[PDB]
């Protein structure tokens, strides 16, 4: 009973995954792949920033699709226009109703700053579109403590917060409480951290977690 092809559904699919918009390439193009891409004196990184933006005005998805430069529109697919910038290199989710979703950037700034040019877009192309309601919405970081760890241990020692599960992850799914981040343990040191939604909530993440993952290093 999933229909993408409607536009309340499609926009609730991005955000409705098991790991919200993580998972939010495989709208625009496995579960390993996704996270995997996500990597390529320790500290954090920012690896993607998730952002919304109301544009404001009833938009029509084939004109849009018609007059934007790099775009796709598929409807049957998927109900909302996917249009690319260069720098930021970014990509934007383009809904019927004026909605858009903004995802790509690295930084807090370029994530503003690309959501700006594809107001200014679908502007040029002659709608009343108004840039308003920006909110980040999701901030995704990956980190190398560059020392393997005994996930075999993590997983009983920290039951109560952690799963192993094979068919969405091939490691550890730490799921933190203070605050409240997932972070994709792999047995080799690396880690993904998601749900955030101030930078600050990736560090402490990266904080709380580096003591956990001394005491079950492999050695």
């Amino acid at each position: 009973k999933t229909n993408l092809a409607n536009e309340d559904e499609a926009y609730e699919a991005i955000f409705g995954g098991e790991f919200g918009s993580l998972e939010i390439g495989s709208y625009i193009g496995d579960q390993l792949e996704m996270v995997t891409e996500l990597l390529g004196g320790i500290v954090p990184t920012l690896q993607n920033i998730v952002a919304t933006v109301t544009l404001g005005c009833r938009l029509d998805l084939k004109t849009v699709a018609l007059h934007a430069r790099n775009a796709e529109y598929n409807p049957k697919r998927f109900a909302a226009v996917i249009m690319r910038i260069r720098e930021p290199k970014t990509t934007a989710l383009i809904f019927a109703s004026g909605k858009m979703v903004v995802t790509g950037a690295k930084s807090e700034d370029d994530s503003k700053l690309a959501s700006r040019k594809y107001a200014r877009i679908i502007q040029k192309i002659g709608f009343a579109a108004k840039f308003t309601d920006f909110k980040i919405q999701n901030i995704v970081g990956s980190c190398d403590v560059k020392f393997p760890i005994r996930l075999e241990g993590l997983a009983f020692s920290h039951g109560t917060f952690s799963s192993y599960e094979p068919e969405l992850f091939p490691g550890l799914i730490y799921r933190m409480v203070k605050p409240k981040i997932v972070l994709l343990i792999f047995v080799s040191g690396k880690i993904v951290l998601t749900g955030a939604k101030q930078r600050e909530e990736i560090y402490q993440a990266f904080e709380a977690i580096y003591p956990v993952l001394s005491e079950f290093r492999k050695m």
